[PDB]
């Protein structure tokens, strides 16, 4: 026999590691049961449980059930700029009332990024110019360089941008005449010969999408590139 109140009733490493999504509702359960040997509730508790290093009171303990809750009434657990909370580390202090001993059990909460932000274009519209003698294959727009196009505050794939020309019902030949062969630059290339005398102006719908790993979680935004033909 050893009297081991305040020890974990589990193997694995000493730290308890869990994951939640950013923007989880108030009262989200982080840990169902800490599995600390002893009884914190009731007539004669054997242990006293408390939280140390609980910066900004993001975590709350029900000591009877050894349940940890997310405390976010009137705030958002946001992983994206400007809040940038990627994890939460707190210490569950256990005091053994009978022997006067104290121990910390660490709890690492990893905050997973959600695709909660869309690509947003820096300008309402873009403009390019092409001489009608420009050869097919020539790059006629690079206006997205230096983050002058779409940006996405999410992290990793959720924040990475792909640029794709859409069919424009107001200008049907525009998506036949220009292409984005490299969807990560959004540089626009001429696909067909121009003729000032037939058409002086094109309206090119460009859609930016983020690269979320689940296709039906992807967010998208639209801009118009106006292309003017020069003679
Ligand atoms: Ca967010
Ligand atoms: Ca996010
Ligand atoms: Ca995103």
């Amino acid at each position: 026999w050893q009297y081991e109140d305040c020890k974990l009733a589990r193997g694995g490493p000493p730290a308890t590691i869990v994951a939640i999504d950013e923007e989880s509702r108030n009262g989200t359960i982080l840990v169902d049961n800490m599995l600390i040997k002893g009884t914190a509730g009731g007539p004669d508790p054997t242990i006293e449980l408390s939280l140390k290093d609980n910066v900004d009171y993001w975590v709350l303990l029900d000591p009877v059930k050894q349940m940890l809750f997310l405390n976010s009434t009137g705030r958002v657990l946001d992983r994206d700029p400007p809040m940038n909370i990627h994890s939460i580390v707190v210490q569950v202090q256990c005091v053994n009332k009978k022997v006067g001993t104290v121990i910390y059990h660490e709890v690492r909460i990893v905050v997973r990024d959600r695709n909660d932000n869309s690509p947003t274009f820096k300008h309402e519209s873009y403009y390019a110019t092409v001489n009608e003698l420009t050869p097919v294959g020539t790059t006629i727009f690079t206006g997205f360089s230096g983050d002058n196009g779409a940006t996405d505050i999410d992290d990793g794939p959720n924040g990475q941008i792909e640029y794709v020309i859409q069919y424009n019902p107001e200008d049907p030949t525009s998506n036949d005449t220009f292409e984005i062969p490299l969807m990560l630059t959004g540089n626009v290339v001429l696909r067909k010969r121009l003729n000032y005398e037939d058409k002086t102006r094109y309206y090119v719908i460009i859609q930016a999408n983020d690269r979320a790993q689940n296709l039906n979680e992807r967010r998208t935004t639209t801009t118009t590139l106006t292309v003017d033909v020069l003679d």
